[PDB]
């Protein structure tokens, strides 16, 4: 019926604003205040954060329009979808603040004749902001379980796609005296990581080399790769694909880190068979986004079927809770 | 709610985001019109006919299907339960996403007072103008033509404030042959697009344009071309006259600059009041929230009703619009 359609299309429209507002409300500290108190005063919030109050009210209204919060007079209170939306806030942030410009330019990204050079734009800083919580909230538990199951004590750990350096710092805290080596293709991430590690007191223990993990055989790192006995690779593995490339990169890693015992590999994957109206959070954005960008994304089964050919054996596998289909593999 | 209902609602909000952006893109790329014709289409065929990247096309339609706009059936896409409603409002999705999406995306940077100076947000002007073209025809035409049909006289020269594409002047010239048209628009861009289009349609004799700011019309030196005007029109920009004190003066100045205008047809969307948060209809939230983000005044319907007399005008008829939020056409004289 018409009334139902009217309401469903309106919710579609409003969900757009609520979606953008989830990431924004995280970044600006509102979701944390509402989690800690169950409520807040909108004027007081606007004043304590020095925000444009009409826009703040707009922000909470968007959230309220689809049931994440409820507005009661001067006040905003948690609504029925608050816990679920707050749980997944970093994915909304990734979708909007990080990737929004990609999805927005859909009419300009889809034509074949535009798809050369730098045909889309991501907000790298925003993506990094979101990936920090995505790594801790969804991957940390399986990561540390894999670490707890190593069967040895690492002495030098190399992290591929090292980013901010956080993972290497956490391993260094777990295992006093371990040395770390982070490889990242982006000179900007090398510089940020170097700064963080120095600031946190791990400058003499953790180093960084700029390098492409897909051509790890070309990376010059003072002969340190041969000392590495734990290898880690989180949220970037899909970059090794398509399959023939992935097989060669896996062999190359096997030869460049010949004293690696365990290789812990964590990523999100492309799903198969999920009915359109049942797609869970993230899955559609991650896949559609990689398809817009022209980047390969393997399924779980494709990973499972590549290891042996690539020179590794999967000895344990961990399911991630609610990040589309995501896994951590323990390879040796 | 159970945890499962919450899971579903939040996944829906997430997927809505992609569907929303896809409605606009599907319009712009020709998909929604192909589906209207036949009720179905072949995804690969579409992709090949439009030379588009097929995996991305497949995601576009999957996003649409994710919330019930379309339904995917093997290789085909078929219209879904919300197709007609979404298609009806497609220009509003485009406006929200392809036009205004960068505004909303930058919420965390736009809200802090310290950032709100200079150029602190970015709209896609060309996308907005593409959507506004259809918004104008789809939402404002019935009431605009209703007002035109009760003028009680035959205009001889019409001036349109915020003329844009020139399309309203051209439509008036097709209904009133040998009416003359004058458009006033602040953008050099709009002026040149409109001149071109007028020429192309064979009207460059009847219709002319002048760059000018309708907020300060006394500073536009249009040559008592303004004195021959007996019909004044202004659609989709009136809220630029506000705040109230500026609105009063702008109104008086238009009255003076167009002393021979009989009727002044003023159409715009307005800020609503009192709508419950879970009942907000399409457009309302994005129009209002966006203007509050840009720091741009938006009056309510009551504010407009209370300003005309001070501004030198009498409101003789008002038309409600279906429903672009709360929109109206006022007939002033
Ligand atoms: N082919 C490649 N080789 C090395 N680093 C890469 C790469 N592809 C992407 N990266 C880096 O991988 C990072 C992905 S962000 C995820 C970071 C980190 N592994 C974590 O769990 O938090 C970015 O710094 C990017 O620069
Ligand atoms: N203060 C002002 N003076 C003159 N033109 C203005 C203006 N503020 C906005 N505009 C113009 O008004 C147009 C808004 S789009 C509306 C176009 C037209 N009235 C229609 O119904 O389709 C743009 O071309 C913009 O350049
Ligand atoms: C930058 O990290 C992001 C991510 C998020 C979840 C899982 C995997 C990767 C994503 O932009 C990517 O690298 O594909
Ligand atoms: C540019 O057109 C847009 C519009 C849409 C509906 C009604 C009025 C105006 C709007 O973004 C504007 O305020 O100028
Ligand atoms: O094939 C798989 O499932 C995984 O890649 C790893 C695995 C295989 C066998 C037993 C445990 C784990
Ligand atoms: O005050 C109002 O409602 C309108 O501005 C115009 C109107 C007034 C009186 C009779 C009809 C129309
Ligand atoms: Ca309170
Ligand atoms: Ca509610
Ligand atoms: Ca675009
Ligand atoms: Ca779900
Ligand atoms: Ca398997
Ligand atoms: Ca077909
Ligand atoms: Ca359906
Ligand atoms: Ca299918
Ligand atoms: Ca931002
Ligand atoms: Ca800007
Ligand atoms: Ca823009
Ligand atoms: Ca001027
Ligand atoms: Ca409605
Ligand atoms: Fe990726
Ligand atoms: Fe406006």
């Amino acid at each position: 019926s018409e009334a139902q359609a009217r309401r469903a299309v309106a919710d579609i429209f409003n969900s757009t604003l609520a979606s953008s507002a989830i990431g924004a409300a995280w970044e600006l500290g509102a979701l944390d205040e509402l989690r800690e108190n169950g409520k807040l005063d909108v004027s007081d919030f606007a004043v304590r954060h020095d925000l444009h109050e009409p826009a703040v009210v707009g922000m909470f209204t968007a959230l309220a329009s689809v049931g994440i919060v409820r507005r009661e007079g001067a006040t905003v209170v948690v609504g029925p979808y608050f816990d679920e939306a707050n749980h997944h806030r970093s994915l909304f942030h990734w979708l909007n603040q990080g990737s929004g410009e990609l999805f927005r330019r859909m009419p300009q990204v889809l034509p074949n004749e535009n798809r050369t050079g730098k045909f889309y734009q991501l907000d790298a800083g925003a993506i990094s902001y979101a990936c920090r919580e995505i790594s801790e909230r969804y991957f940390d538990p399986a990561f540390w379980a894999a670490v707890d199951g190593l069967g040895y004590t690492p002495t030098t750990v190399a992290d591929l796609g090292s980013g901010s350096g956080e993972r290497l710092i956490q391993i260094a805290r777990r295992f006093p005296g371990v040395r770390g080596l982070g490889v990242d293709i982006a000179d900007g991430a090398i510089a940020m990581a170097e700064k963080e590690v120095a600031a946190k007191g791990f400058g003499d223990q953790i180093s960084f080399v700029r390098g492409d993990a897909r051509t790890i055989d070309q990376v010059s790192a003072r002969g340190e790769f041969a000392e590495v006995d734990l290898l880690t690779c989180f949220m970037m593995g899909h970059a090794f694909w398509p399959r023939e490339n992935c097989v060669q990169t896996l062999r190359k890693l096997r030869a460049a880190f010949p004293n690696v015992r365990r290789f812990l590999l964590g990523d999100a994957t492309r799903t198969v068979g999920i009915p359109d109206r049942e797609l869970p959070v993230f899955t559609l954005g991650f896949e559609f986004g990689h398809d817009m960008m022209g980047e390969y994304l393997p399924t779980l089964d494709e990973w499972d079927g590549v290891f042996e050919e690539g020179g590794w054996r999967c000895v344990k596998k961990h399911a991630i809770d609610s990040l589309s289909v995501s896994v951590v593999f323990e390879l040796e």
